[PDB]
């Protein structure tokens, strides 16, 4: 079905005037008499409006994904970007008798886990490295906002469509807004939610049915390095019984240095990372600082600095 007519203007809730394009979900672009062609910098997501995901989704955007709101945050920390993708309006539009809700929000390039397939389902260490420090900016940015996303993974990963040394973070369908008006969630379950993640990759606070927090992100981020690095978890041959996969992460959450015996000479700095993040309680702000240090030092170690080069 088409919920969209291709080359119709539709106008946002403030107004704002866009031109719907061709499906990649469609390409988007500001309201001109040209067409909406295939190196359009936005995207148009359209679902019912009755879709909770979406609706989710969207007051994340609306709360932290403010262009201007992004573009201070850039400056006063001094990055050269922040890979959290901007928001750039929404509205409701009727077609055959139903409500769908529209959100207009930035196009990107490839997903990593394409990227990573490519390559034989192996990064190098400087990229994980690189991915991994930017994710550490993403991750402090949109916790700072009270929100964790929960689900960090390479199909969640996409690059900026003009420059490969961007990495977004996206799909906050369903995020958490872990600390509403600076107040933490306690430790317990939300009942309107039912988002464990992706098994592989989520963390064991997701595995004992508590909602996600801060630390969480962090090992989720954790056990992407060690995918990335060694194209292998442990846990990977039994991803259909959640209860090995947690008791696995229980585990080597308990004892790091058996994690590195079996998933590789193991990278100091990823020992160190996770060793760090065991640390950390549920309600705990990480020193998100202390993390990049930690992943610096991994760069130091191979000759290299934060040049902020993926290497893709």
């Amino acid at each position: 079905a088409e919920q969209f007519a291709v080359g119709e203007i539709i106008t946002d809730m403030a107004a704002a005037a866009w031109k719907v394009g061709l499906p990649i979900i469609y390409l988007a672009d500001m309201n001109s008499s040209e067409s909406v062609g295939s190196d359009a910098p936005c995207v148009v997501k359209v679902e019912p409006s009755d879709n909770g995901p979406l609706f989710t989704e969207l007051k994340f955007y609306q709360r932290a994904a403010k262009p201007e709101q992004i573009q201070k945050w850039i400056r006063t920390r001094k990055l050269k970007y922040l890979g959290v993708p901007k928001y750039w309006g929404s509205g409701l539009h009727d077609k055959n008798g139903k409500s769908y809700r529209f959100m207009i929000m930035d196009r990107f390039g490839s997903d990593l886990q394409k990227i990573y397939e490519a390559n034989a389902k192996r990064f190098s260490r400087k990229t994980v490295l690189q991915l991994s420090l930017r994710i550490l900016d993403i991750l402090e940015y949109i916790h700072e906002h009270e929100y964790v996303h929960g689900d960090i993974k390479a199909s969640n990963l996409l690059l900026n469509y003009k420059n490969p040394d961007q990495v977004y973070l996206v799909d906050y369908g369903l995020a958490y807004r872990y600390c509403p008006e600076g107040v933490h969630k306690a430790y317990a379950a939300d009942p309107k939610r039912c988002h464990d993640g992706t098994i592989e990759f989520t963390s064991i606070d997701a595995h004992n049915g508590v909602a996600p927090s801060r630390r969480g992100d962090l090992e989720i981020l954790g056990y992407c390095m060690i995918q990335w690095l060694t194209g292998h978890l442990p846990w990977e041959d039994n991803l259909k019984d959640p209860k090995y996969v947690r008791d696995s992460k229980i585990r080597y959450r308990e004892n790091i240095a058996s994690l590195m015996d079996k998933c590789f000479n193991a990278p100091g700095e990823i020992a160190k990372y996770m060793e760090t993040v065991k640390l950390l309680d549920y309600t705990e702000k990480p020193l998100y600082e202390n993390l990049r240090d930690i992943l610096l030092q991994g760069l130091k170690a191979i000759g290299s600095k934060d040049d902020g080069k993926l290497d893709l």
